[PDB]
């Protein structure tokens, strides 16, 4: 019994975790088979954040330009390349620890585990979401650029995030394994704001299912809705829009519970409009969207890797 | 920027997860140097459960009785022993992912990382606190016994917590690894309740001061208090008393943000009594405890392993 936000286990992503220094920038990078990949913004100096024109710097840097130390090792550079907002260093030795892996670019609404990492070095790893205006809601600090983000299917880890940057609003934003920003953000220092942060309803429909199977069930409601009628509501609690594809999702914890999904959607109804009342749900005391209904159904079974 | 729960990077322990089988019971087991730790409960069958003998229990067990396997590679078992509840199985091979490590008996208030395990294999890593009553509120289903909580400083893992037990409740019990239970409790099938779970009181402290580091800044009043004033206040709503090592330890909280400490009681005494009025504090509607003055600097400031 229990419910916690929970990460992966991330030590098959910790051997992957180098640092990478150019000029004066250190961060981290990510070091699979004979490849570094890293946060273009490297090459950046003091004078070039406001708007550096990146394939311009890079006709200053060499192969020897780039330091990349795995530990006290340094692996050696032996070819560079930029592939949209990511550094592709190319090193002579294959990482052994190297893990069976794929690169994903994931959707709004899905989760993933990050290692935060400084120097090269983690530091910690948490659960994050991809929220629907493609910010997360991290914990960075200045040289954690460069951590990556993840999930593990049994022993095949799926790297989807690497962090570049913090808004001035103090959310993160950051590119998919192949260099491609979530979201409208680019990597200089200019204005940037995020768009509305709307809640992931799928999520927490799916957080209320955990609860019910954890035994928290005083807001199961005696109504039902429809689809339109829920999606009334969502709307005016800038909740995202319920699709049938999402009470397909559902549809494993809705078999477990026995509780169909509208008759669910009428609960969340009436705690959107009711509030709480000073009362908890997995002891929390607002409602959650960080949970996917794969993640309740990983954590309320033991499914392990 | 940013407040997480953010948990140990677990490489280090995922190292160490061993499968323990006896008779038809499976848990986790730790394996570290030469011996496997596991809960004494691994010698229990359905019938000895409500009030088992385990010294009686043992004399029914040879070292070939006892099945660990690492992955697909088994262990030989060479000897084993009972130290309070926890077994010790000597074998042939020591493990060579073995890190540095210590073995530490935590106080209540402070906080751990979990990696939680099923059949020897890691699904999820967490962090913990080991409440006041000496339970933990975890993740964990059946086939989790064995699992390990541990802090790390730098390179050296110190292992605290290896669970037990579910409670009734909904909660869970373990041991140090010397097998001593924290709080009350024993490995049988009996009627346990915890006591009163009071709140941590330093622990949500430093997590206001971690607010004020964000930013979030709209419950800082304008009052002082003192000690004995607050902690009038702090047991009406079961907190624990403040004392002077309670203040020191939130020393350096207080000379960053330059609020002092009896200034940061009087805004919690004020959240107390007058609640958050529909607000949220780092993303949270109530009041968050499970943060030590560690954590918040650790977090804020990037300590790395
Ligand atoms: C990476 C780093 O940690 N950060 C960073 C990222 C990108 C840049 C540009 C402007 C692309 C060269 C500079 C610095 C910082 C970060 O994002 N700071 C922002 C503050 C607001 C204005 C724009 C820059 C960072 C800080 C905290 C969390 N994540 C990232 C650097 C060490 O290479
Ligand atoms: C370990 C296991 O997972 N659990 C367990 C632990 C201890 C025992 C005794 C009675 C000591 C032999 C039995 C089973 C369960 C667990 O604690 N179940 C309790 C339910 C309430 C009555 C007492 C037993 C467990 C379940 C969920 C989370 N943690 C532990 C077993 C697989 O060896």
């Amino acid at each position: 019994s229990g419910f916690r936000k929970m990460a992966f286990p991330s030590g098959k992503v910790e051997g992957c975790m180098v640092q990478v220094t150019c000029g004066t920038t250190t961060l981290n990078g990510l070091w699979l088979d004979d490849v570094v990949y890293c946060p273009r913004h490297v090459i950046c100096t003091s004078e070039d954040m406001l708007n550096p024109n990146y394939e311009d710097l890079l006709i200053r840097k060499s192969n020897h330009n780039f330091l990349v130390q795995a530990g006290n090792v340094q692996l050696r550079v032996i070819g560079h390349s930029m592939q949209n907002c990511v550094l592709k260093l190319k090193v002579d030795t294959a990482n052994p620890k190297t893990p069976k892996y794929k690169f994903v670019r994931i959707q709004p609404g899905q989760t993933f585990s990050v290692l935060a990492c400084y120097n090269g070095s983690p530091s910690g790893v948490y659960q994050c979401a991809m929220r629907p205006n493609f910010t997360i809601k991290g914990s960075f600090l200045n040289g954690s650029c460069g951590s990556v983000g993840f999930n593990i299917d049994y022993d095949c880890v799926s790297f989807c995030y690497m962090h570049h940057m913090e808004l001035p609003t103090g959310v993160h934003a950051g590119t998919d394994l192949e260099g491609n920003f979530y979201g409208p953000f680019v990597d200089r220092q200019t204005a940037q704001a995020a768009g509305t942060d709307t809640t992931i309803t799928v999520n927490v429909l799916a957080w209320l299912y955990a609860a019910v199977i954890n035994g928290d069930r005083w807001f199961l409601n005696r109504f039902t809705t429809t689809l339109n009628d829920f999606n009334l509501v969502a709307m005016k609690y800038n909740y995202e829009p319920l699709t049938q594809d999402h009470v397909d999702i559902l549809g494993p914890l809705s078999a477990q519970t026995g509780i169909a999904v509208l008759d669910m959607c009428a609960s969340l109804k009436e705690l959107l409009q009711n509030g709480m009342n000073g009362r908890t749900i997995l002891g929390s005391a607002l409602l959650e969207d960080e949970f996917t209904p794969f993640d309740v159904v990983r954590q309320c079974s033991g499914v392990t890797f």
